[PDB]
């Protein structure tokens, strides 16, 4: 027997989060949940959205959010989307930063999907990122701050593809036909992080590629409960709108009753 929660009203905003409507790009939806719209190349801007639950580590879950990027390259548009565990809260990934770039929350750790020529990390050529400028092309993996904030990545590289480099997602392209079949990472596109207690690792799917990595990459301690926190930022000094999208709606929270 599972439970399953939506988000909808299961999750509380922090920082640059709008819900809107977009019936002229996504009809069949109704209200998305939007960061970065608030531009300011000054100070770029950030979003959180936490879930009003606790993860518990101890037992199975599934999560999974719908996630639409930005249609815009990888040195003008949003850092990415970072699904972050950690004891602290969204008011602290507000102060600390997250898991997108190379510092934030100390011990935050969790799945990237990074949209973004930003940070040393994104400097890997084998693993991560060859494509930079106008291609929408970045990577996912699972990255964990240390003690210090620092971002490392953790965990497997995705499993089993051909593609060069291992990490590579193709976050958006112009497609008209949404509908093709192929992936369209500008549309609403699941990502499901799978936790299997039994052994203990996190399988995050995205775009049709599997990473996993276990709580002891991700340095989490299962006998604590942790808050998950959906985020996104967008730099400062870039000069584009960096919007990121869900459909808080086809979130879902599912783990056993007990
Ligand atoms: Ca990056």
């Amino acid at each position: 027997d599972t439970v399953t929660k939506k988000g909808t009203g299961n999750f509380t905003a922090h920082g640059d989060i709008i819900h809107k409507t977009y019936k002229e790009e996504f009809p069949n939806e109704g209200t998305l949940t939007a960061f970065n719209t608030n531009f300011n190349p000054n100070t770029g801007t950030k979003g959180a959205l936490e879930y009003n639950d606790k993860i518990d580590f101890n037992k199975d879950f599934t999560i999974t959010v719908p996630v639409a990027n930005n249609n815009q390259g990888n040195t003008t548009g949003a850092d990415g989307w970072g699904f972050m565990f950690t004891q602290g809260n969204g008011q602290d990934f507000l102060n600390q930063g997250g898991i997108l770039r190379d510092k934030g929350m100390a011990n935050a750790s969790g799945f990237k999907i990074d949209t973004a020529y930003n940070n040393v990390n994104d400097a890997d050529k084998t693993n991560n990122l060859s494509q930079i400028g106008a291609a929408k092309v970045g990577y996912g993996t699972f990255v964990k701050n240390g003690a210090d904030g620092v971002t490392n990545q953790v965990g497997q590289n995705a499993l089993n593809t051909k593609d060069k480099p291992v990490n590579k997602i193709i976050y958006a392209d112009n497609t008209t036909n949404h509908l093709d079949g192929q992936f369209h990472g500008q549309r609403l596109n699941d990502v499901v992080l799978n936790y299997d207690a039994a052994t203990s690792t996190i399988t995050a799917t995205y775009a049709g590629k599997t990473w996993k990595a276990t709580t002891d990459d991700l340095g989490i301690d299962k006998s604590q409960k942790y808050n998950f926190l959906i985020t996104s930022s967008h730099m400062q000094n870039r000069y584009s709108n960096g919007i990121m999208r869900t459909n808080l709606e086809g979130v879902t929270i599912t783990t056993p009753q007990a």
